[PDB]
């Protein structure tokens, strides 16, 4: 399958060069996976989630997104037009409050509920957890990271956006997870975009278009948006039995393109999530 006219970053996962357009990917899409958006929420009645999004669960007086950013990240995974594996089923878990802010023991407890809930769902080819949050580093918040993919889950986290070492965030920190970094179109390192020894993959974050809430669009910018780009990726690569949960990030990190991405620090894997999707 082949969509004209895509988001660069869809481009760029689909293309050993910057500068592309189209997005090529197996148009099985992601069908039969799952991916948990850990976040703000997600507005589900958007026309671009086609019935394919619901929220599962709320640490709030709602369960509506009153952010955007949950949605946004959402729409990466696997809205129609702006997401990576465009027939997942998406599941919504708000940890994160209408400013986009939470506590770890939240966070923490939307993790676990994740590891639980996928036993009463049915996702033949995996489940996915995309975290597109953390602060400091905290040794609790990381296991919680760590029991999630334990259990079965692939879980793709952000690496943060402070231009430093993500050993000192969480968890981004937790080695056993998937932490993504974010990239420009220009293959660059994104100018904020956290760096060091524990970055597995980097994907597209800077101008990033997505779904947003009252059934918009905009352009927002984060390790935020490059980790549901591996989500995405992972559940695509999933249903294609290219790989498992368990594997994933590992898979990503074989398959990536290497050496293209410029202002990599020394020590950190120069390494861009692909698809090497061949018609
Ligand atoms: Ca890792
Ligand atoms: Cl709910």
């Amino acid at each position: 399958a082949a969509q004209t006219n895509a988001p660069w970053g869809l481009a760029r996962i689909s293309s050993t060069s910057p500068g592309t357009s189209t997005y090529y990917y197996d148009e099985s899409a992601g069908q039969g996976s799952c991916v948990y958006v850990i976040d703000t929420g997600i507005e589900a009645s958007h026309p671009e989630f086609e019935g394919r999004a619901q929220m599962v669960k709320t640490y709030y007086y709602s369960s509506r997104d009153g952010n955007g950013h949950g949605t946004h990240c959402a729409g990466t995974v696997g809205s129609r037009t702006y997401g990576v594996a465009k027939k997942t089923q998406l599941f919504g878990v708000k940890v994160l409050d209408d400013n986009g802010s939470g506590q770890y023991s939240t966070i923490i407890a939307g993790m676990d509920f994740v590891a639980s809930d996928k036993n009463n769902r049915n996702c033949p080819k995996g489940v996915v957890a995309s975290l597109s949050l953390g602060g400091g580093y905290s040794s609790s918040v990381n296991s919680a990271a760590a029991r999630l993919q334990s259990s079965g889950v692939m879980v793709a986290v952000a690496a943060g956006n402070n231009n430093a070492d993500a050993r000192n965030y969480s968890p981004a920190s937790e080695p056993s997870v998937c932490t993504v970094g974010a990239s420009d179109r220009y293959d660059r390192r994104s100018s904020f975009s956290n760096y060091g020894s524990v970055l597995d993959i980097f994907g597209p974050g800077t101008d990033i278009l997505s779904t947003w809430i009252g059934g918009s669009t905009r352009s927002i910018s984060g390790t935020s948006m490059a980790t549901p780009h591996v989500a995405g990726l992972a559940a695509y690569l999933m249903t294609l039995g290219k790989t498992t949960a368990a594997s994933a990030c590992r898979y990503i990190a074989d398959t990536a393109n290497k050496g293209d991405l410029s202002n990599i620090p020394f020590g950190t894997v120069n390494l861009l999530a692909y698809n090497n999707y061949q018609a």
